[PDB]
């Protein structure tokens, strides 16, 4: 249709749970990355036909890939650059998973096409946003902040930026839409080529040499988000990938539990990349990947350029606006939304904690208050205690999820003042 999803509506993140990853033949990326992928993961690789199905398979198999985690839709493309032209993701009417199709920024017009078949594939509702986009240029937080660089509003000058903005709110449910001038100096003006939310209070932000020409304005767009409160609450943790010749550190794909990061010499400085990525993200495992030789990686177009993450249709989603650090109590409540997307019955949902740093988390089951609302009050504790908890959720689908995505390894932390 041609009406906007039923509300409420919202953006799914990069670093939500994910079903696939979607590829395009013929590939921009290594057959190294496809086979690192479907270890663990399912790609769908786009192809123009069975045949050319066929000849990808036949590809796969000569490279050990994982076949059982390897799927493909036949529809014509012009390129590679899923990233760009493939739908976004979000929830709407409470607990159903749409796709977004919008105006792909190029004169591309099978890519432009292709979320229809993308959204046939997957069995799920489209909606048509009538703004030029690329997805290259945008991220969500999943708590309904968008980053863009100013060709959001510039290749959509006919449109007032309330316009554009409303055109946000209406399909993606962004009521923050956060447009800046881009801080790169080349002609693409992706955010994907210099910033990165990790999660939803942290943000990666791309640092150059002093002497470069970008250097003052990449410090201010760090600046700027050091500055900013996030939708946890506390300001974004911003962390820094150092580009000494025009790397493409941000460029990364956040997929489940792991990341992959492209890396392209020197070494050191490749490493130090990936340490970031390691120091931000505990418990996510960090993949470096070589470029190929062919279609090798660039400073405007690299891993993330050439992969879209796709959203779980039956999405155990977890709701939290988490408790952290100075808390005055006495009550220390927690309260979180579960929906099953797959319309399955939710049970249990835990609390996991622990206190003052020792042993292993406990369990503890929430309280459903009212449909789909369950909260939890910590108990017991006494001035200056530590707490460490996380959310757990399952269904009877088999889906079970945790708040963080990451769990345990990355607890909410804050502190009993009794005051
Ligand atoms: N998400 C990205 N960084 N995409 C890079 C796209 C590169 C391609 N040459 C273009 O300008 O269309
Ligand atoms: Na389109």
């Amino acid at each position: 249709s041609m009406n906007p999803p039923a509300g409420p509506v919202r953006a799914i993140a990069e670093y939500e749970r994910s079903a696939a990853v979607l590829v395009r033949y013929p590939f921009g990326i290594p057959m190294e990355l496809i086979k690192e992928l479907a270890k663990n993961d399912k790609v769908i690789t786009i192809v123009a036909s069975e045949s050319q199905k066929n000849t990808v398979i036949t590809q796969y198999t000569q490279s050990g890939v994982n076949l059982s985690n390897c799927d493909f839709i036949i529809a014509k493309t012009d390129s590679y650059w899923t990233r760009d032209y493939t739908g976004w993701f979000a929830m709407y009417d409470t607990n159903k998973v749409g796709l977004v199709d919008f105006i792909y920024n190029r004169p591309r017009p099978n890519d432009d096409e292709f979320p229809k078949y993308e959204a046939q594939y997957l069995g799920i509702e489209m909606f048509g946003m009538k703004l030029k986009q690329t997805g290259g240029n945008y991220m969500t937080d999943g708590y309904g902040s968008a980053v863009q660089s100013h060709i959001a509003y510039t290749e959509n000058s006919s449109l007032s930026q309330a316009q554009v903005n409303q055109k946000m709110k209406d399909y993606l449910g962004i009521t923050h839409h956060d447009v800046v001038q881009d801080p790169n100096g080349e002609y693409i003006n992706h955010v994907d080529c210099w910033g990165k939310y990790l999660a939803p209070n942290k943000i990666l932000i791309r640092k150059v040499p002093d002497n470069h020409p970008q250097h003052q304005a990449l410090e201010d767009m760090a600046a700027y988000f050091a500055a900013q409160t996030c939708a946890w609450g506390t300001k974004y943790e911003v962390y820094r990938a150092l580009a000494t010749n025009e790397q493409p550190y941000t460029n990364s794909l956040i997929l489940n539990n792991r990341v992959f990061v492209p890396v392209n010499g020197p070494a050191s400085v490749d490493n130090d990349a990936l340490n970031v990525y390691k120091t931000a993200m505990p418990g996510y495992e960090i993949i470096g990947v070589k470029g190929a030789s062919g279609t090798p990686w660039l400073g405007t177009d690299a891993l993330h350029a050439r992969t879209h993450e796709v959203a779980d249709k039956g999405y155990l989603y977890i709701k939290h606006y988490p408790i952290l650090g100075e808390q005055a109590g006495p009550d220390y409540k927690i309260e979180a939304d579960v929906v099953s997307c797959a319309n399955a019955t939710i049970s249990p949902v835990q609390c996991y904690y622990r206190i003052n740093g020792s042993g292993s988390f406990k369990a503890a089951d929430m309280t459903m208050e009212s449909t789909g609302h369950y909260t939890y009050s910590f108990t017991g504790l006494n001035k200056n205690d530590k707490v460490e908890y996380y959310i757990s959720a399952a269904d009877n689908s088999g889906r079970k999820e945790t708040y963080p995505f990451i769990g345990e390894p990355d607890p909410f932390k804050f502190t009993c003042m009794n005051e």
